[PDB]
């Protein structure tokens, strides 16, 4: 079908973290590579993560060359947690966001995820320090189009 | 320099042709490579060609993520012509195109080059045939940010 065609991957790059350790940094690049054009609107991103007891975590996203207006975040529990995962960041895009041509591709959306105690990172899902020199596939970070997996491997028990 | 640093690349697919042979049909693809992003209206790119005698030679560009009105093409002659080049195409972009992230890329970009007479493409610097299946490194188009050559190498004698 024309939906089973509609192919994107997604690429990561592991950020930076100091001393408050309060802060998941991470940036991701979506591309499209399938035939047809993709809409962003209709592209979902989910980060797999333990939120170490933090009740409120917060997405922002820093930069989008289309605008960080057009980038959403929600961060949702995960009721029958899995390993590496009993939280969720879903990043998705408004209906004025445009759209990747075939071979095209966002470029960098660096992101945030706050909050207001310490995260240990080491023991979440979609984090991977081995990727934070270069842009990688991480796997680990799935992504949707109309809500059908078209990248990566969910978190699952 | 800031300057110095910025880096795109293009990716290049042969078109089709048949009967009337008087059109050359090609995709780019261009990519900022580069840590800082890129304005495309400071974007050029050169396909450099033999023109068979037509003195008339129209670009058209028949699709673009960010819409076709933002991309301009002017075909010129070139005085003193080199090994398979008397005319060369550039392509353009408006104050309102957008811009690349890092990492970020435009997607198929396809046009064409028209003329009244037959166009014999084998003779031309920028035509490879070879790179028809898949989008290819093809060095034999140029790209240049704020008129500094950043990809390929210019038809010289
Ligand atoms: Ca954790
Ligand atoms: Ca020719």
């Amino acid at each position: 079908t024309p939906d089973a065609n509609a192919s994107i991957s997604v690429s990561y790059k592991c950020g930076v973290k100091d001393g408050t350790k309060n802060t998941i940094r991470a940036t991701i690049n979506i591309k499209n590579t399938g035939t047809t054009p993709v809409n962003l609107s209709d592209i979902k991103v989910r980060y797999w993560f333990t939120s170490d007891g933090n009740e409120q975590n917060n997405f922002v996203c820093d930069y989008a060359a289309f605008g960080t207006d057009k980038v959403k975040g929600i961060v949702k529990k995960i009721e029958n947690s899995v390993p590496g995962a009993d939280t969720y960041c879903e990043i998705s895009f408004t209906e004025d966001a445009g759209r990747l041509a075939p071979g095209g591709s966002t470029g960098t959306i660096p992101f945030r995820i706050e909050g207001a105690a310490e995260y240990d990172q080491t023991d979440d899902y979609s984090y991977n320090s081995e990727m934070s020199d270069d842009f990688g596939d991480n796997t680990k970070i799935t992504a949707y189009i109309k809500d059908k997996l078209k990248y990566g491997v969910e978190a699952a028990a």
